[PDB]
């Protein structure tokens, strides 16, 4: 229905605003673009599904996310990729792990405060019906 397409357009507006607020935070700069194959030629042999905040905005605009749950699966993949690729005790690895955990926790906290649980349940019920 037209009302259902208005629901999904409100979901996209909401996801673009959360994603912009993560992308401007100086802590999260390392997550704003794909890892450069040139600088790190080993990255794509270890990490089988790379993800970054620029790809997330592209995916919103391609209508890839019909629920906030499917968006959070990509935020979780950015964070789990960084924990798996940078697991060592040295300060460089520990700093990127601390930033990855802060990106995940910040996204979840904005969604807990600003997403209406009945808006998310409506998106889930339209998705299930298709
Ligand atoms: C997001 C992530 O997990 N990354 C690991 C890489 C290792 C290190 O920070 C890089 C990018 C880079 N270029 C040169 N050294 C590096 C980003």
């Amino acid at each position: 229905s037209m009302q259902e397409e208005d629901t999904f357009r409100e979901l996209r507006i909401f996801l673009r605003n959360v994603t912009h607020r993560l992308a401007i935070d100086k802590r999260f700069r390392v997550f704003t673009k794909p890892v450069d194959p040139d600088e790190v030629p080993d990255y794509r042999t270890v990490i089988k599904e790379p993800m970054d905040l620029s790809s997330v905005i592209s995916k919103i605009d391609l209508h890839k996310y019909l629920t906030v749950k499917d968006y959070l699966r990509d935020i979780d993949l950015i964070c789990s990729n960084a924990l798996e690729y940078n697991p060592d005790r040295d300060p460089g690895d520990r700093l990127i792990r601390h930033r990855a955990c802060a990106l995940r926790d910040t996204a979840y906290a904005i969604i807990k405060e600003e997403l209406d649980e009945d808006f998310e349940q409506l998106c889930e019920e339209i998705q299930e019906s298709r």
